């Protein structure tokens, strides 16, 4: 499934992406950053807002275009991954 | 190609929130783009850390949920076909 | 559409539901119990959380129940009346 | 009706949700009822106040997240069609 490659190595990006963003410019540490990006991205949230008026532009972008990705790739890993792998556990051998 | 529904549902996204952007920053006193910020959280479900202060937002905010959240994620969905599309057509007929 | 008609009403019964809990069991004023309700169970999320462990089993139990019937409401919303809707107000006369 | 698919998607919703009380619990230091709430809000994305204060606990969150929100939404599905069903029944052939 190229699909799927794709959406991993886009959601990938995505989450290097912001922990980069956020670190530079929210000043989180990279762990904290990556927490912020999945939590956003994944519609879960966080008590961490940002503080920067670039920082809200960013995240409002970054939510449009990361939700879309990001859900892709969860429906994908679901469906090609996670499914499969939960049917053949279920198998009696 | 020209995405018709793709562009209605992007006039129809930026409609609705510069509609919330106007009444939380009148209504709740947010500097507009934290009017913005809020609506677009909101709408998104991603969740506010702020909560509108009045009545009469908390109001507008069920409803707002409800005349919005269905349009955004149809919006949402179909940014990611146009934004994804190109990576992988890339990936299949290089 | 009696489905429709039948996620609304329960739809319905589910805030009412949540709102006498939380303005009972967690003190809120009725207000703010039904926006608790409503961005709980839309998945956006409050700043309140419950305090009390009956608050926090609750709404648990009301979130698994609940997101179920709201977004079933909602994606019957969408398709039965705002999606005629738009397509009726795009129709140049 | 049996409804296996129910039943199995029930199994792994606990499953994991016992496996987030036992993390967060342990790990973050929470109470046993709050462990469990922070496990349910995270994997529905109704989303905490309360955020991991342990870069252990902020990796499991992540990786809790992909494991198990599809799980979890596939559950809130199957569980409302079983929910829903006898008042929709009840007002069609009574
Ligand atoms: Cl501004
Ligand atoms: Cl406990
Ligand atoms: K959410
Ligand atoms: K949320
Ligand atoms: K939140
Ligand atoms: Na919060
Ligand atoms: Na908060």
């Amino acid at each position: 499934d190229k699909e799927f490659q794709v959406l991993f190595v886009l959601t990938i990006l995505t989450l290097i992406s912001g922990t980069i963003f956020y670190s530079t410019v929210e000043g989180l540490r990279p762990i904290d950053a990556l927490y912020f990006s999945v939590v956003t991205l994944t519609t879960v949230g966080s008590e961490l807002m940002p503080q920067t008026d670039f920082g809200k532009i960013f995240t409002i972008l970054y939510i449009f275009i990361g939700i879309g990705l990001v859900f892709g790739f969860i429906h994908k890993l679901a469906v090609n991954v996670q499914l499969p792998s939960i049917l053949s556990n279920l198998v009696p051998r």
